[PDB]
């Protein structure tokens, strides 16, 4: 009679398809996703520090355009700036604006220590009605529009030293007025010129009279330069007009902050990776949903899916 | 009496070397060549539509080098450099030449629509003898001379809106004369500034007289700039001497077009990767022909050879 | 009776920890260390050519700083900067400071070659306190501060062909002195223009006159240019005052020279492979001692450890 025994493994009726390096379908018992391919619509405004940038870019928060001022001294892990953002302040352009943008968003704080320039001999705090705060001509909050007192413009020749131990990043510019009559109105004579040095650095800017296409009646503008001022180093300002001076420094620090152009609106919720898309959850080695990405997040790939088998060949019957 | 039954394997008189994890050398039935390692010697011109820019480089092309003229309005998927290629119109430099090239040869396209400007109370259409059309001094095509008329040199301050769905690319030039005399003779006058601006942007230009080494007599040169108009912005032309001027815009488009230096022959044939060396066949996942590539291309490696085992170890006797 | 024969295997009984892909601790018979993880911490002499700069930046050698007269047309594979360096000659700043440093570096020669420019009219070889050469003023060794001659600055306009076989690289600058007073006191007139140019290249320069905050009391600067001369072309230096000159050329080499920055000392032995922390033995395909490498080095990789088997699993008992 005897007996008989059977060795054998399982098998279940829904198997999943994977890919081999012999066959590229074979069914396997289980299988897990390795690819992100969807995020929740938000971010998440936990454990990273969110500053919803709102109506303002990072760099009008910087200058201090009048919608901005809820942004002062504000720091972050990560700024949004989002699409719909407005400059209505006085038309500005920076030369390298994506360096600056870069510095400030790696920086991660808008903390502006003022400071007492002693600006002898000419009128400060210059207004304009394309920079309203309050219903009342105005300028951006961190900038000093210098102009002549008493038809007179005389040379300015400023220093400010670094006694602190940090860095301090000076934001200013320089004024492009429309036409020559606006170069006297405001300067009380026909050449500008800017320059501000430190021991190591020298930034020389002449302006150009003339006009650019208006935006807000304005066909003048104004260009941002910035400098930063090292410990037991020293600025020095000298100029002869079309100065926009600083009324101060930002701190600079180095850190883990960063800037994210995005839509998805802020949720109270907690994810370490943030897209523009929203937050995505960070389990699985990789994504598909943003090659941008900020925090612990999974590595973008050009593949919707990848099946990592959890199980043996399925063999039904 | 009985029997024998004997399993085994085929083996093969010329059997191929290969490298495994463990073994630098071990001998297989057969491999296959996973490193493409020649070219016909010719460029296919399908199924990437050429342009061969023959005695012309792309920039000359663009600015309209009268030896050019055949290239006016053409389009390419690939437009080919010639090493062989010269000038032979004014002498000029392009700050940033490199770019200019790059996202001309992007878009694809000399597509060059005319514009009205009104140029009033300046003579247009200044010619040179180092430009040389049909046996007769002239200029690049696509460039407008502007010299005084009757001694006078009026400021010039010229509007042309983006009123189209698509961006326009301005191509303008300031005239470097060799000495002060060519300064007046020419402009009428000792100081030339050109100012061109959007909205967003504004690119000021002083000339800066002297001479530079001649090239076909000419001590002078011509600086080339660029400025994109998005629709709804608006062109600014500010100047009051010295601009070599616009007499229209290019269409600048995105897509899959590009640029490559080579002297490869063009052939009637049909191959989807395109090497300076020439097409070579993308059966292969890698070459070692070229590093410069176009189209659908095995990727470029540093090994001669990888020999991909395509049967088993060969055991002869 | 019969007999037992037993198949079996080594064991040890000092075994070492291993990764696999299916487990993170897995004991074998023995294992070697793939990540290098530590330096001698000196470079090696051999067999890389290595000049140490000691208190000289290699842009001080190359303009001819009085403390760096002993690099004077040296050569080398390695050129080392060390942290404690300093200046001590006239101030100055070199616009894409960066780009000059890497391209000499990456040369791996000061050959310099004196050259007769003529200088008809003006008196050379200017001098200054802030640049002592044995308790005398001095200058820049490869520099020529050209003054006014009876209070005359004649117009500069001055050729030098290269009719060599190799590549000329000139150094030249232009001098802002700190008030209008030194612009008249040094050039006899207020207004400098320099220009340089070759066939292809030109560089204007204008000079600006202005306080920078003092460096051995010198609140003037000069600003450091470059000029590539190909064989065949034509060096051209136009000027009307504020020339710092060259005094002839460097030749310009291709090859596998670099510049490093390290405090580690110079010692006699002989190591391939060459980081800041010293050099490295390059046995290990990989590393963690320094991003940093020249030489035949190991891959520079985040993991402290990499044990690769080399024997069996170690099984005791
Ligand atoms: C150089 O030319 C430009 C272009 O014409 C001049 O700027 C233009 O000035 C006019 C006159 O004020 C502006 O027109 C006005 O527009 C407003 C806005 O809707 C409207 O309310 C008025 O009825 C009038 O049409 C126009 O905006 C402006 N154009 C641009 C592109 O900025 C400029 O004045 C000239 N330069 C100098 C120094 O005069
Ligand atoms: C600044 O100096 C330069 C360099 O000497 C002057 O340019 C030079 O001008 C001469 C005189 O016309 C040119 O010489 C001629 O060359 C042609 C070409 O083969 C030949 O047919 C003539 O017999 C004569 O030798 C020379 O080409 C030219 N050199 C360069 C490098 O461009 C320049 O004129 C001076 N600046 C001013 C404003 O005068
Ligand atoms: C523009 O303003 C600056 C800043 O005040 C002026 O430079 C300064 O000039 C003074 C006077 O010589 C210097 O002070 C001296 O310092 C030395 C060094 O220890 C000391 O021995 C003296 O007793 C005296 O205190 C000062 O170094 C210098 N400051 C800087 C930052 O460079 C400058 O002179 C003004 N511009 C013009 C054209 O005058
Ligand atoms: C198929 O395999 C996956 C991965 O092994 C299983 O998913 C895990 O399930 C456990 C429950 O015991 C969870 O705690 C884990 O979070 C899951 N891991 C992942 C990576 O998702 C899944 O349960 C398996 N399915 C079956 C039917 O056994
Ligand atoms: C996440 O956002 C990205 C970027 O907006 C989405 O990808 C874009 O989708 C639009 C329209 O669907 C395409 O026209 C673009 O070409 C895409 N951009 C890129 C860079 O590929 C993406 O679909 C979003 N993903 C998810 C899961 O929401
Ligand atoms: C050695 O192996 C290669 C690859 O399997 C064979 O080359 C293929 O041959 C077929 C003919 O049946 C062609 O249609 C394919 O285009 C070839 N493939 C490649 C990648 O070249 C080759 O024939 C084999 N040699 C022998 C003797 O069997
Ligand atoms: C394809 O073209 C490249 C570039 O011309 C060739 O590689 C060069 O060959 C020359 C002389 O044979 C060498 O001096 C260069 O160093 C090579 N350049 C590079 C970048 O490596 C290459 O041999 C050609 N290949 C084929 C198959 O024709
Ligand atoms: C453990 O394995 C390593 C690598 O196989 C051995 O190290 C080698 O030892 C030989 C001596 O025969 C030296 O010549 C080599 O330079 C060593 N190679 C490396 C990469 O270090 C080691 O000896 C082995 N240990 C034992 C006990 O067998
Ligand atoms: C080799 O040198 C590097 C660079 O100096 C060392 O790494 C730095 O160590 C300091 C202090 O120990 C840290 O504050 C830095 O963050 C490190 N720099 C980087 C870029 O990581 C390194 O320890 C040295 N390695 C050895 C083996 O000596
Ligand atoms: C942003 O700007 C829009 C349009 O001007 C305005 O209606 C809205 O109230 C602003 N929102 C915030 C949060 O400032
Ligand atoms: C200018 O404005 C600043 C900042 O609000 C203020 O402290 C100061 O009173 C004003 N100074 C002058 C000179 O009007
Ligand atoms: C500041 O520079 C201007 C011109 O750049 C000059 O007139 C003035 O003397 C300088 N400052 C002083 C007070 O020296
Ligand atoms: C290109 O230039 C050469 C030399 O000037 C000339 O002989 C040739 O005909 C030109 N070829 C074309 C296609 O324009
Ligand atoms: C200048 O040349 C253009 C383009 O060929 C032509 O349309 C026009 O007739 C000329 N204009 C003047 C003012 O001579
Ligand atoms: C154009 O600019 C010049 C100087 O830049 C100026 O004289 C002129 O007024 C400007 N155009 C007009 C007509 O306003
Ligand atoms: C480098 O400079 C220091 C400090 O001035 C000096 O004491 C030392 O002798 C110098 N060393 C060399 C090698 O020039
Ligand atoms: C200037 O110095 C150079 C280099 O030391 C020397 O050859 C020459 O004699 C001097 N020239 C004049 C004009 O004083
Ligand atoms: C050199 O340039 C200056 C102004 O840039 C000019 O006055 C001079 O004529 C030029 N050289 C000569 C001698 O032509």
């Amino acid at each position: 009679p005897g007996a008989t025994l059977c060795l054998g493994h399982h098998a279940v009726p829904n198997g999943t398809i994977v890919k081999t390096i012999t066959n590229d379908r074979i069914e396997v018992t289980n299988a897990t996703e390795l690819v992100q391919n969807s995020s929740i619509g938000e971010i998440c405004d936990s454990p990273h520090q969110i500053l919803d940038g709102e109506n303002c870019t990072l760099i009008d928060a910087l200058l201090g355009d009048p919608q901005c001022d809820g942004f002062q001294n504000k720091k972050w892990d990560l700024f949004v700036e989002r699409s719909k953002a407005y400059s209505n302040c006085y038309p500005y352009d920076v030369p390298d604006y994506a360096s600056l943008r870069s510095l400030v968003a790696s920086s991660g704080t808008l903390e502006f220590n003022n400071e007492s320039f002693n600006w002898t001999g000419v009128t400060q705090n210059g207004t304009s009605s394309a920079c309203i705060r309050r219903s009342s001509s105005s300028f951006f909050s961190r900038l000093n529009w210098l102009t002549h007192l008493n038809y007179k413009y005389p040379a300015l020749n400023v220093t400010m030293p670094n006694n602190e131990q940090f860095d301090k990043l000076y934001i200013w510019g320089v004024h492009h007025p429309g036409t020559d009559k606006d170069q006297i109105f405001l300067y009380a004579q026909s050449s500008g010129r800017i320059t501000v040095s430190t021991k190591r650095s020298q930034q020389a800017v002449i302006p150009n009279i003339g006009s650019r296409p208006k935006i807000r009646d304005i066909p003048s503008r104004i260009s941002i330069y910035w400098t930063i001022v090292k410990p037991g180093d020293i600025l020095l300002i000298n100029s002869t007009g079309n100065l926009i001076a600083p009324r101060g420094y930002f701190k600079i620090r180095s850190g883990k902050s960063s800037i994210m152009r995005s839509d998805a609106p802020i949720g109270k919720c907690k994810s370490e990776c943030i897209t523009p898309n929203g937050s995505i959850p960070n389990d699985k080695p990789f994504q598909n949903v943003n090659r941008i990405t900020y925090g612990a997040c999974p590595r973008y790939v050009k593949h919707s899916t990848l099946k990592l088998a959890t199980g043996m060949r399925n063999v039904p019957e």
